[PDB]
């Protein structure tokens, strides 16, 4: 059965904010070691993958895995009742037709409970993550958001190029061209602002700006973002959670491929 | 004649915010004991009724009642000049073709004066309030707003059910169902957060969510909201003012009736 | 060549915010004593004229004037990368096909650089400013914005009338009429709130509210606004900068002329 209680409804609301808009259907699965969820957009260029370990919850009980699919829009519609500080408990039996969201305030006072209708989705979780990527980098997610928000205005394609000690984002369209160049650096005054880069091979990939814009939402879940790029597979943008992570895998444009 | 000076233009602006959107025409009447106003929406399921006693004003003079009708939209268009802290004086002769709104700052400095064209409306004030209602309850208005905002997403109908010591709001639609259950309680740590309930008879009525959404606006006028329900008449939602009140009477849905 | 470095990208962003929306093409010209820019709307009732002296920059070098025209929309699209606190350097060769905007953070870290495509515009700067205007007045720009925002709701025309020691703004339309009357006054408690008026001749001009609304944007550049009116020419609304000014010349309505 499903029985997962979040200390603050806010964490779940921000997680769902990440799937929001860019995907319509999400397939959740709770099990002994936590909850995972996957959602793929219609064009199949973006995969949103979540993992929340048992320790991220205030209470978690699972003696029998349950897989459940649902409409993302329906879920978010209901995901603004958490008061953020409310407690949230996800509940479902072993053969559910619905998922119960139970928000409660500390005192017995107010109890908002929802029963969301589920969709049947053929269980088919993807495992496309690579052992090694050509290059790996992390930087503050607010910085990544700004970089994406800058360039987005110029083109529907933003290129990421990596060479030794150099990361360069570029957009070029009608009104002109733009670029943001960042360099690796360790800030001891607070290392959450550092910019790390490990390059095994220079990379140069292009992504559809509309998708990078969907991805930047993860800033609200983590201070830093990890970006792993390869010429052999979809790029991985990752936002770590306390016991967990939200991952976005994005297929590079072939020449025209988001 | 009409001569009513509000200490802060803000009070009048919030009052009008309450009539806003849900009604188009408002009929005001000033008299010896204050000002009253009534507005009914086109479908006739909602009545907005105001009462402001003489003491709510900094200066009020009336030796001859005046009734005046006007377009709500025109009034609000003009109701954003109050600086909130500005002083507002409503002025009109005994047989007016217009209503004068006079906003002045403490110093002689800036004087914004408006002359709003009036509409002729057949004077016919309704007196539909009941002696006793099946059930009566009050709770913080921000809480009521959240309850309404939650459920609204699920359906165009929100049901209110009352049984001994239990108040339950419910919505059920396409994506699923939701409910908010609250219980009466006295909080001495500050009684403005208490939830009172006096039930003479269990009630169970359904209202159109679009209307409850219009009604919640009153939160800006009072910390608490009083809700009086009956199976014999429109429900009453009331927001008290210092010397006065803003009331919303809403007809329950018959099965399909807002 | 063009080489102008702004201490804070914010100043340039607010300046461009002033041209924004009301004009499409802007013609800049840098020279030995600074930078000027002019833009005229399609109907030719509004001229936006800028002057930034050498001292407004942290670094300015010019051994050869350069004139460059560009699409305002393209420029603003790029003008939200300044972080406000970023440093901004405008760069261009003597015969440019583009204008380079270079935003850099204090540390070497992040460098956002843009290359904006230029438009060819026949150089024809206007010099319509008058020696003497019928009347001159200055007042806080936030106050002027409120005055314009009030009246705008009532009509597409706002009349400004000046008589000895009296300034009166008036709008009259469908829902009724409104007026804001202000009087000259010296506030020693802080003279940035004073309202000065020098009248050589009473004036009475009408302007299209849509244009005055475009003009009020200058509030973000200066605490006060200077308004110079004449029955012989376009009115001048001026917002002073440290070493410079942003001016809006608006042609009075003939009876129907913005
Ligand atoms: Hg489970
Ligand atoms: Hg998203
Ligand atoms: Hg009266
Ligand atoms: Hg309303
Ligand atoms: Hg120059
Ligand atoms: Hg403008």
């Amino acid at each position: 059965m499903l029985e997962a209680k979040f200390e603050e409804a806010s964490l779940f609301k921000r997680i769902i904010d990440g799937f929001k808009d860019c995907v319509q259907l999400v397939n959740f699965q709770c099990k002994e070691d936590g909850i995972i969820a996957q959602a793929v957009d219609d064009s199949r260029v973006l995969l949103v993958s979540l993992e929340i370990g048992v320790e991220a919850f205030q209470e978690y009980r699972c003696d029998h895995p349950v897989t459940l699919g649902m409409d993302l829009t329906s879920l978010s519609k209901i995901l603004r009742c958490g008061n953020n500080t409310d407690t949230l408990t996800l509940i479902a039996d072993n053969t559910p037709d619905s998922i119960i969201l139970l928000f409660e305030d500390t005192k017995k006072d107010r109890i908002a409970e929802y029963s969301l209708k589920l969709m049947d989705i053929d269980a088919d979780f993807l495992k496309i993550e690579e052992l090694q990527y050509d290059s790996t980098l992390s930087l503050p997610s607010s910085e990544f958001s700004k970089i994406v928000r800058d360039l987005s205005q110029l083109s529907d394609s933003i290129n990421i190029m990596i060479t030794k000690e150099t990361i360069k984002f570029v957009a070029d369209g009608d009104i002109g061209s733009g670029s943001v160049i960042i360099k690796p650096f360790v800030d001891m005054e607070h290392p959450e602002t550092s910019i790390k880069l490990e390059m095994d091979q220079p990379v140069d990939l292009t992504f559809g700006a509309k998708y990078l814009l969907d991805i930047i939402k993860g800033s609200s879940l983590s201070d830093r973002v990890g970006i792993r790029l390869s010429s052999e597979a979809p790029a991985l943008f990752q936002f770590d959670l306390k016991s967990g992570f939200l991952q976005f895998f994005l297929a590079p444009k072939f020449n025209d491929e988001e």
